């Protein structure tokens, strides 16, 4: 027994949660057994763990019968909304109000996230996961690979393109091959993000293709003439070799196989976890030299970083309609809101991943010298994982070393993030529309644009077929709604 329990007799519920195409909900977890020893209550995960596509397990589970108690995951903001007013998730804020004392002292002093997880009906369907910190993604290039061309740090988008060649061109890690590979990315839409080197926005958040604001007017990146003329360049880019002709396939450990094997360039990442590959390869790479740099000087005469930490994330979990144990969930939920739950939900289990000195939560020597970044680390025992949770930078901070810090405050000091998307509110019928249409649209963008990306179709002599399709495929339908919603507000 536990002062920490939210129920006598012990308590075990179904969940299901696949996220980031790779990882699922493991009762093994020791954070999840932590928190089960002082919840009383223990969740079983039901997702398929062969899977490569979470979404498409939230749609497979949808339609695999009787729902399991709890769905969690990353990028579930809109289904969780979606199917929370078709009735399969159950409205939380009179749980909150009655049972969860630190989610409602939570969003008493964070107004503007208990805005952004509300739903048209005024109902909340989810808890997300919050964030901490300010910045999130820069620019990256090898500094010992400059040096040793004797080339200067890029300025602009048209030297940056002649180092990119030298580098693919001009043997920098001198084996006599052409292996180098000059741009790299774990993440494939990093490089719809290139068009920003030619004036063209790609995502108006930390949301993959979310709208942005212009002059009083909503508008989609994938829509615009600017994303045109500024793919054709990525895709010239892509064409001669300049960025990774495995861009869209790589994924998740880009870092580790380029880097690691010194033949990646330049990235665009987080800072944290990038810098880190300097302390990581410094023994077999010696003169590696990862460093961040400002965004180049683009077409419209500008240095673009267009991403930032977004506060709340479009992800968290919800509650369904079939749990029989709403109260007992609700408290459960409430226990990583209050110090304990959100200590173990940030850096793992006392003990294990750390230890409390001075009274405050110290990673072990053993996690911050480890090859793998400390976030990844976390994943691999439940920790730092899309679950309604709020994160705490402290956590990160233990391990951002110099170089990483350097440049989070050169980016902070020149104010090179551009402002972003806080979202807009629906009425249901708006609503109605965006369900309908935006998930295929959306869909179908990012389609054209790897075809865009890799040449299988010129964006010049497709374009009009292109607009003629979002048309038909309802995407005005969809800007003229939250034009309306924009306006309503501001
Ligand atoms: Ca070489």
């Amino acid at each position: 027994r536990e002062a920490t329990w939210v129920t006598e007799k012990p308590l075990t519920l179904k969940i299901h949660m696949h996220f980031r195409d790779k990882w699922v909900w493991d009762e093994n977890w020791p954070v999840a057994r932590e928190v089960a020893r002082l919840t009383n209550v223990k969740l079983v995960g039901v997702a398929n763990r062969a899977a490569t596509n979470s979404q498409e397990q939230f749609n497979l589970m949808m339609a695999s019968g009787q729902l399991p108690d709890i769905v969690g995951g990353d990028n579930l903001k809109d289904k969780f909304i979606r199917y929370g007013m078709e009735g399969a998730f159950i409205p939380l804020n009179k749980l909150i109000d009655q049972n969860a004392p630190n989610l409602k002292a939570f969003f008493k002093t964070h107004p503007e996230v208990q805005r952004a997880i509300t739903a048209p009906d005024g109902n909340i369907y989810y808890l997300p996961y919050v964030p901490d910190g300010l910045v999130s993604r820069g620019y990256f290039i090898r500094q010992d690979w400059l040096d040793k061309l004797h080339l200067k740090t890029p300025q602009t988008v048209d030297e940056l393109y002649t180092v990119l060649k030298a580098f693919k061109e001009k043997d920098p890690n001198g084996n006599g091959k052409a292996d180098e590979i000059p741009f790299i990315n774990r993440d494939p839409e990093e490089v719809f993000r290139l068009v920003n080197f030619w004036g063209a926005r790609s995502t108006g958040s930390n949301t993959w293709m979310d709208f942005y604001v212009e002059n009083g007017k909503i508008k989609h990146p994938f829509a615009e003439v600017a994303f045109k003329d500024g793919i054709k360049h990525v895709a010239q880019w892509y064409k001669e070799g300049l960025i990774d002709p495995e861009i869209f396939t790589r994924k998740a450990r880009s870092r580790e196989q380029t880097f690691g094997n010194n033949i990646g360039g330049m990235t665009h990442d987080w800072f944290a976890s990038t810098a880190l590959f300097n302390d990581a390869l410094s023994k077999n790479i010696p003169g590696f030299k990862l460093v961040p740099m400002a965004p180049p000087i683009n077409s419209k005469g500008q240095r673009w970083e267009e991403d930032a930490r977004q506060i709340p994330r479009p992800d968290g979990w919800a509650i369904t309609a079939t749990n029989k144990n709403p109260v007992e969930t609700i408290k459960l939920f409430d226990f990583y809101f209050g110090p304990k739950g959100r200590e173990l939900s940030n850096f793992g289990v006392p003990g294990l991943t750390y230890d409390i000195k001075n009274g405050k939560p110290v990673y072990k020597d053993t996690v911050l010298k480890a090859a793998q970044p400390v976030n990844n680390q976390m994943y691999d025992i439940g920790a730092q994982i899309p679950i309604g949770f709020w994160q705490d930078y402290e956590y990160e901070r233990q391990w951002t070393n110099d170089v990483a810090l350097q440049g989070i405050d050169m980016y902070i000091k020149n104010k090179y993030v551009l402002p972003q998307f806080t979202g807009v509110n629906l009425t249901v019928e708006e609503r109605e529309i965006y369900d309908k249409y935006w998930p295929d649209v959306k869909t179908y963008m990012f389609e054209m644009g790897q075809s865009w990306v890799m040449g299988t179709k010129d964006p010049e002599k497709t374009w009009n077929d292109y607009q003629q399709q979002l048309k038909n495929r309802g995407f005005y339908q969809v800007m003229i709604v939250m034009q309306k919603a924009y306006d309503r507000q501001y």
